[PDB]
DNA sequence: TGACTGACTGACTGACTGACTGACTGACTGACTGACTGACTGACTGACTGACTGACTGAC
């Protein structure tokens, strides 16, 4: 078809998702409303996972795209705030900056959304203790035993990556 | 039935790390660097040596 929906990939139900390279192929539109989705028909909060603080215009980079797909469906975009049918549930996660996730609490998110997760030829200023970063996001959401997912995709095929 | 608001807020900077790149270099080394005891034996030598001269008798 034109725009391949994740499910089929999904059925499977482990937490990581390493899907690579393919450039244009609408994950990135697909991981924006898959949570919108969920928390319409269910209830779970979304967190728009990126890398670093200094991005704040992806307020209208990520949500204005897929705003008008959804066809009877109320949102509102707030800055840091993400509105479905006048609920907040979503809100922007840098992890350059880690001590703010320490101190926020943990909005009940099934599934961390994350694509462009390869670096291609960067000045190497990545971050440093980066699957021990990843590692500790997942031990500091959903401490308990309820199991949470997530999605990452790479913009290019680079064999081997850190991770 | 409302009129600035005072404290949250987008944001939009204002100062600062390291990572990577752009030449030194002085560190390091290797290929000369011309000497310097050894070989040794090409040339040199006293040290050591075996057969011709030297004739009053064996013989007369
Ligand atoms: N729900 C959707 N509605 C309309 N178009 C969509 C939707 N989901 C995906 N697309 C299409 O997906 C195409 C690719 O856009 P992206 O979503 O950015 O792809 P992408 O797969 O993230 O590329 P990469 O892998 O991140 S480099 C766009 O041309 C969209 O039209
Ligand atoms: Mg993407």
């Amino acid at each position: 078809s034109l725009f391949y929906n994740p499910q089929k990939m999904l059925s499977y139900d482990r937490i990581l998702n390493f899907v690579i390279g393919a450039r244009g192929i609408g994950k990135s539109y697909a991981m924006k409303v898959y949570p919108i989705n969920r928390f319409i028909k269910y209830g779970e909060q979304f967190i728009y996972v990126r890398r670093y603080k200094p991005e704040l215009a992806k307020v209208s980079n990520y949500f204005n795209d897929v705003a008008q797909e959804f066809p009877d469906h109320e949102l509102v975009v707030k800055g840091r705030r993400f509105y479905i049918d006048g609920k907040l549930a979503g809100w922007a996660i840098p992890l350059s900056v880690w001590q703010s996730e320490k101190s926020n609490a943990y909005p009940n998110v099934s599934t961390i959304v994350f694509d462009e997760f390869i670096r291609e030829k960067d000045n190497s200023n990545y971050i440093p203790n980066e699957v021990s970063a990843l590692l500790n996001l997942m031990d500091t959401v959903f401490r308990n035993r309820e199991r949470v997912r997530c999605i990452c995709l790479s913009n290019a095929v680079s064999v081997v990556n850190p991770y």
